[PDB]
């Protein structure tokens, strides 16, 4: 009555039907003494939803999968565990969903690195009997409360949501290798989507001086507005590396692909033994490219990173509030029509820049 | 009159030639202002010297090349605005010979980056009317004051010899990346080889546990006598990374063929955000896939670096003095014969640990 045993999403089982997704029932994950049970509020539409369900990356680890991992709901239920959250609570879940609770990261702020983790989605959950992980594009959501985050009362959920995995993810990368205060230091952000156009706010607002990097200049005028203090099209200005060699203290890409980006050119303009990060992941077959003479030009590395912790996500909510960062979000009512549309129009880089699914109830009360 | 016109090397003119050196004599680099010149007394055989002479990235850029960048000398003479070194000095110059000493590298113990330098032999000195560099295997070597470094007299010549480049390659990136204090930090080093032997013994020496890696087993006994606190053969102990989760701090790989590294395996036992550096590697201009899964559950990074600091040569020198760091070397009188026997030998990997050329007086004019 409180918790019903099956939960209802819009999900996919083929690859091929990747930007049709279907209304499904389906046996909800097992409520463990930690976990968080939520009736969900608004999901955001990340590109991974897009990479997990068309297969880019892995094929489907179940049939009916439920994606969506930028998640706002209301607190349900709570196991006897729980000490961070109650009933009633409105919080936010993102892209990880679970970690051992037994290792040192996950005592040490990076539980988001456990390697038993968990994905909200499309995942094995050893912990829950190998339940593979169902996600926010459904009436419910269950995470454990370590992956559960509390939501500030002066942020509505719609805009509250892209948070919970694009903010983080590009906020953690930004204040691990920028620190807190990144004035005097220069920042370059590759991809202006749901990830990166929220990295330049997020860098303009921790003092640093952002150049913004696409392969066109359409998006120009808003990232200028985003906070970025610079511009380039790559696509347009082809030689542009050759004005910023020595320049820069870090960069990172939150480009969904490889298309336009030339891996070689970007490591050309770092300083001495600085880090190009990449929370960008295209599908698995595509790679960047990049000789050892380049890298030993500049002693610069290449990397990635994944999300980040709570710890992070508090501190991140704090500067957004305090600085006024917000995605810009177009809300969508979640439906099989609608759900199709925002895939297709995400898919063809259409939006800006990023989709919020909303009213829940019409869809499964 | 102080500095004879012409110096004597052995010397190749074609890289079908690369093993067999022959004595020459050659018109020398003008002296500038700022450059020192020495009458070397012993000179180390590197790997880049067989890389250079074999012209397998690069081809010759003059004829009658001569390599050799491990040189310690005495100084002859010196350009009237050098201020650190007087005649008589007992000295030594590594791999870079000079730089622009106008950009910020320069200006910040990065030098050895300088996007104008000169490597010691086979490159082009926009300095010195484009002189293409001649190296040690030779009566005399003329390189900038940044880039000569004080022998203190603790260290005999031919044991001070490999210092100025295995040495300093090894040192600057565990430096840069453990710390000088390295107390409580783990450090895996991969090939025990010129550079391996000397990077297991730093480690150690900056208070680092040492974990040495090679395929077989085979170096083991030696590499526990050089500072190595454990051993892992990759080849016999195939899973060998089971037993070391979340472990390193840093991995250095000395000179180990990338193609040959299992990469996953390394990297799948780094701490969070941490480094796998490699050094000793020809500086190919072939491309190479990277992607961005590779590194994502740990968050690591991947790059290279190259030689060191003037100011780090100075900190690696005391730390040998004061914790008896010494290469092991294998000592041979220079000559024609000598040059291809240790040739043939140094490209084999039949050398325990070094070869240094000695006996300059005997050989030269
Ligand atoms: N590391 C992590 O933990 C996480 C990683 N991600 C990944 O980050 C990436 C971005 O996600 P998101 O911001 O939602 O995606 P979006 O589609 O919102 O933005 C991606 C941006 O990449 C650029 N782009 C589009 N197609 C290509 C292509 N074929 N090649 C190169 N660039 C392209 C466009 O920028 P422009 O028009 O400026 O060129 C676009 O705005 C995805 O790969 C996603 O999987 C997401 C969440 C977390
Ligand atoms: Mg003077
Ligand atoms: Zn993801
Ligand atoms: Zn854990
Ligand atoms: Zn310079």
């Amino acid at each position: 009555k409180a918790v019903p045993d099956k939960f209802q999403g819009f999900a996919v089982s083929d690859p091929k039907n990747w930007n049709r997704p279907k209304l499904a029932s389906y046996e909800r994950k097992q409520i463990n003494p930690h976990d968080v049970v939520l009736k969900n509020e608004v999901c955001g539409l990340c590109y991974s939803d897009i990479h997990t369900l068309s297969a880019g990356w892995q094929p489907l680890q179940r049939d009916n999968l439920v994606v969506g991992h930028e998640i706002i709901g209301e607190v349900i239920a709570v196991g006897d565990e729980v000490t961070e959250f109650k009933v009633g609570d409105r919080v936010g879940i993102g892209a990880a969903s679970s970690s051992c609770r037994s290792c040192q990261r996950c005592d040490s702020d990076n539980e988001q690195y456990c390697k038993q983790g968990a994905a909200t989605y499309n995942s094995k959950d050893v912990r829950s009997n190998n339940y593979v992980t169902q996600g926010g594009y459904s009436s419910h959501s269950i995470a454990d409360e370590k992956f559960v985050f509390a939501i500030p009362e002066d942020l509505p959920s719609s805009y509250g949501a892209p948070l919970m995995c694009a903010g983080i993810t590009v906020f953690s990368p930004l204040i691990r290798n920028l620190g807190l205060d990144a004035r005097g230091k220069n920042v370059g952000i590759i991809g202006i989507g749901g990830l990166g156009h929220l990295a330049l706010q997020f860098a303009n607002a921790m003092g640093a001086n952002v150049t913004a990097f696409s392969r066109s200049s359409s998006k120009k005028e808003q990232a200028m507005k985003l906070g970025a203090h610079d511009f380039v099209a790559t696509g347009e200005d082809k030689t542009w590396y050759k004005n910023y060699d020595d320049h820069f203290d870090f960069i990172l890409n939150c480009a969904s692909g490889i298309d336009g980006l030339n891996l070689s050119e970007y490591l050309s303009t770092l300083k001495v033994d600085k880090k190009f990060v990449s929370v960008g992941l295209p599908p698995s077959e595509d790679k960047f490219e990049v000789s050892p003479f380049t890298f030993l030009q500049q002693g610069a590395s290449f990397g990635s990173s994944l999300l980040g912790s709570k710890t992070e996500v508090k501190e991140m909510l704090n500067l957004a509030a305090k600085h006024n960062v917000r995605p810009m979000i177009e809300e969508v009512p979640i439906s099989e029509e609608n759900c199709a549309k925002a895939l297709d129009r995400c898919h063809a880089g259409d939006v800006r820049y990023r989709f919020v699914f909303t009213d829940f109830d019409k869809a499964f009360a």
